[PDB]
C-alpha cells in the first residue's frame, strides 16, 4: 500500500519575539508512511525574520558580583589568575599582576581520554549517546586527589562531575536448551471375501418313451481388499543467548551548582520564551532530549543464534483386487425307440478387478538464526577478538589481554542513569524558570508526538520500528520481509491428473 | 531429558459360511432333482502404529574474574575456560599481577551518617537529617515496590529498567511463553 504522508497541519503566526528577532509559523508531524510509499522527512518549524516593535528592555547583566570573563561566566572567589582555566586558554589569564601562584604543588596528570568527557545527551526515540552538553574542563578550588587506577599516576576530577570510580567490574553469562517432537502413527486394514455356489438338478422320465436331463452350475467370487497409512513428523528446536560486559569506570554527574559550556550558554540566552515548538525541536536534536546522571565507561559484547528444524512424513496405500467368475453346464439326452436326441449347452465366463493408489509425500523445514556484536577498545584489537569469536572454537589466552589494554585506551558506555535536560538549565537567568517549564513541555511533545505508538501496526505480531521515517516493521523468523503480506510457507502442492503430454 | 512412547495394535477378522442344499425326487418313470448351494466368506484387518520419541537438553556456564594487570588477569581466564591444563608459571603471574592491582573482596559496612564530623554548624540535625534520607533512600524504590514477575522469575532492577532473571527452561522477557509446547501430532489423512 502506497501510503502517502500527511504531514502538513499548519498554524496560524504568532507574536514576533523582539530580542530574538523571530516568527513562530508552526506545524506539527501526522502521519510517517509504514510501507515502501513516499518517505517523508519534513522536518517540523519555520522562522521568519520580524520587526520588532518592543523595546527589548530585558538583558542579563554581567552577575554585578565580580570581574566578568569575555562570554558570560562569573569568578566566584578565586578564578583569579591561579591556574584555573575557565573561559580560555589565556582568556582568563590575559592579565596577571601578582605572581603566578599554582594551585597544587603535587603532579597530577590531566584526564587523558578517560571519563572526563561525561556529559552525554543519548536519545531515548534516537540511538547512541551524544557529547557534553557542557563543560567539564573548569574546577572550583583545591584540587582533589583521585589517587587510583591501574597504574601509579594521579588524575585530576573536575568540579562538575561529582565522583568517578575505577572499579574493574565485568561479568558475562552463558545458557543453552533444547527442544524435541516426535510422532509417528501406522495404520493397516486388509478385507477379504469370498463366494461361491452351485445348482445340479437331473430329471429323467421312462414309463418305446425315453426321457433324461442333467442341470449343472457353478459360481465364483473372491475380494481382496488392503489398505495402509503412515504418518510420521520430527521438529527441533533450540534458542540462546549469551552476553559480556567489561567494565572500566563510573561516574556522577553533579544535579544542582553545575557549570556550563560558553556554547549551550549562548543557545540558552538567544532562547524564546513564548513556546517556539520549532526551535524547540531543532535544539532538541542537537542537544539531546535529556542528559546522563551517570554512567559506565567500558564495553559490552554479545552473541546469539538460533536453531529451529521441523519434519513430516505421511504414507498412504491401498490394494484393491476382485475376481469373479461364473459356470453353468447344460445337457439334455433324448432316446425313442429308434431314436435319439441330444443337447448339450455350456456357458462359462469370469471377471477380474484390480486396483492399486499409494501417496508418498516428505516435508522438512529448517530455520537458523544468528546475530552478534560488539564495540570499544582500539579498533585492531576489537575485531581481532571478533574474527576468533565469530566459529573460532579456541579462544586464546594473549587477545583477551589485548582487548582489555584496548578498552582501557578507549572505552564506551554500558549503562547510563538519566536525568531530564530541563533540570540542567542555569538557574536565576534572564527568564529561566518560565524557560525551564517551557523545555518540559516541549520535550513531552517530543517524546509523545512521534513514536511507534502513533504509526500504523504491522501484521504476525511484527515488531515495528521507527529509523528516520521509514516505519518498517522486524517480521519473525518463519515468515518473509516487508508488510509481513506474503508467507513463505506455501502448503506443498500435489496434482495425481494423468499427463497431457 | 527424554522420553519414548510406543503402541502397536492389529486385528484380524475372518468369518465364513457354508451351505448345501440336495433334493431327490424319484417317480415310477418320474424322477426330479434338486442341488441348491451357497457359499459366503468375510475377512478383517485393521492395523495401528504409534511412535513418538522427545529429548530435552539444558545447558547453562557462567563464569566471571575481576582484579590485577589486564595482561595476566585474562592470561588465566583464557586458560580456565576449558584449558584443562593449567601452568605453574601464571598463577604466580597473576599473584604478581594482584599484588601490583588488587580489588576489593569483603566489606564490613558503616553508615555515612555515623562519619558526619562533630561540633559542626549543625552536625546532630544534619546527622539525623541524613539518617532518615538514607533511610528513605534503602525503603523507597527497590525490588519490593516493583511487580512480580511470572513463573518465580527473581526481578532485578538496573537503573530503572525492572526486568526479571526468567528460569532457565523458560524463555525471556515477562516470562509469559513457555518455550516447551507439547508435540503437536496429527494422523489426518493428506488433502494432497
Ligand atoms: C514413500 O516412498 C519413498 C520412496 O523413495 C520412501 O523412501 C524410501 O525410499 C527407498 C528408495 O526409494 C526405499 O528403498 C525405502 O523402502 C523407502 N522407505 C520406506 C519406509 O519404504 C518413503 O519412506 C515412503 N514413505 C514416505 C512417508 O515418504
Ligand atoms: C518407533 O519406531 C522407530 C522407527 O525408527 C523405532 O526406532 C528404531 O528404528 C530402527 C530403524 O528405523 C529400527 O530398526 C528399530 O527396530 C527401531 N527400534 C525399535 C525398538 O524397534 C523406535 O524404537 C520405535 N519406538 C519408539 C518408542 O520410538
Ligand atoms: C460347491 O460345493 C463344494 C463342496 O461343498 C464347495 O467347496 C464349493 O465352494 C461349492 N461351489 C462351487 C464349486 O462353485
Ligand atoms: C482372491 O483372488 C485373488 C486373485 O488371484 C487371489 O490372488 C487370492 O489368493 C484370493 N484370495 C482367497 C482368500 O481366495
Amino acid at each position: 500500500s502506497h501510503i502517502d504522508c500527511r504531514m502538513s497541519p499548519w498554524s496560524e503566526w504568532s507574536q514576533c519575539d523582539p530580542c530574538l528577532r523571530q516568527m513562530f509559523r508552526s506545524r506539527s508531524i501526522e502521519v510517517f508512511g509504514q510501507f515502501n510509499g513516499k518517505r517523508c522527512t519534513d522536518a517540523v518549524g519555520d522562522r521568519r525574520q520580524c520587526v520588532p516593535t518592543e523595546p527589548c528592555e530585558d538583558a542579563e547583566d554581567d552577575c554585578g558580583n565580580d570581574f566578568q570573563c569575555s562570554t558570560g561566566r562569573c569568578i566566584k572567589m578565586r578564578l583569579r589568575c591561579n591556574g584555573d582555566n575557565d573561559c580560555g586558554d589565556f582568556s582568563d589569564e590575559d592579565d596577571c599582576e601578582s605572581e603566578p601562584r599554582p594551585p597544587c604543588r603535587d603532579r597530577v596528570v590531566e584526564e587523558s581520554e578517560l571519563a572526563r568527557t561525561a556529559g552525554y545527551g543519548i536519545n531515548i526515540l534516537g540511538m547512541d549517546p551524544l557529547s557534553t552538553p557542557f563543560d567539564n574542563e573548569f574546577y572550583n578550588g583545591l584540587c582533589n586527589r583521585d589517587r587510583d587506577g591501574n597504574t601509579l599516576t594521579y588524575y585530576r576530577r573536575p568540579w562538575n562531575v561529582a565522583s568517578l570510580i575505577y572499579e574493574t567490574k565485568g561479568e558475562k553469562n552463558f545458557r543453552t536448551e533444547h527442544y524435541e517432537e516426535q510422532i509417528e502413527a501406522f495404520k493397516s486394514i486388509i478385507q477379504e471375501k469370498t463366494s461361491n455356489f452351485n445348482a445340479a438338478i437331473s430329471l429323467k422320465f421312462t414309463p418305446s418313451l425315453h426321457g433324461k436331463g442333467s442341470f449343472r452350475f457353478s459360481y465364483s467370487k473372491n475380494e481382496t481388499y488392503q489398505l495402509f497409512l503412515s504418518y510420521s513428523s520430527k521438529k527441533e528446536k533450540m534458542f540462546l543467548h549469551v552476553k559480556g560486559e567489561i567494565h572500566l569506570g563510573r561516574f556522577v554527574m553533579r544535579n544542582r551548582d553545575v557549570v556550563l559550556t560558553t556554547t549551550f550558554v549562548d543557545d540558552i540566552k538567544a532562547l524564546p520564551t513564548t513556546y517556539e515548538k520549532g526551535e524547540y525541536f531543532a535544539f532538541l536534536e542537537t542537544y539531546g532530549t535529556h542528559y546522563s546522571s551517570s554512567g559506565s565507561l567500558g564495553g559490552l559484547y554479545e552473541l546469539i543464534y538460533v536453531l529451529d528444524k521441523a519434519s513430516m512424513k505421511r504414507k498412504g496405500v491401498e490394494l484393491k483386487d476382485i475376481k469373479r467368475c461364473l459356470g453353468y453346464h447344460l445337457d439334455v439326452s433324448l432316446a425313442f425307440s429308434e431314436i435319439s436326441v441330444g443337447a448339450e449347452f455350456n456357458k462359462d465366463d469370469c471377471v477380474k478387478r484390480g486396483e492399486g493408489r499409494a501417496v508418498n509425500i516428505t516435508s522438512e523445514n529448517l530455520i537458523d538464526d544468528v546475530v552478534s556484536l560488539i564495540r570499544g577498545g582500539t579498533r585492531k584489537y576489537a575485531f581481532e577478538l571478533k574474527e576468533k569469536l565469530l566459529r573460532g572454537t579456541v579462544i586464546d589466552v594473549t587477545d583477551f589481554v589485548n582487548w582489555a589494554s584496548s578498552i582501557n585506551d578507549a572505552p564506551v558506555l554500558i549503562s547510563q542513569k538519566l536525568s531530564p535536560i530541563y533540570n540542567l538549565v542555569p538557574v536565576k537567568m534572564k527568564n529561566a524558570h518560565l524557560k525551564k517549564q517551557n523545555l518540559e513541555r516541549a520535550i513531552e511533545d517530543y517524546i509523545n508526538e512521534f513514536s511507534v505508538r502513533k504509526c500504523h501496526t504491522c501484521q504476525n505480531g511484527g515488531t515495528v520500528i521507527l529509523m528516520d521515517g521509514k516505519c518498517l516493521c522486524a517480521c519473525p523468523f518463519k515468515f518473509e520481509g516487508i508488510a509481513c503480506e506474503i508467507s513463505k510457507q506455501k502448503i506443498s502442492e500435489g496434482l495425481p491428473a494423468l499427463e497431457f503430454p
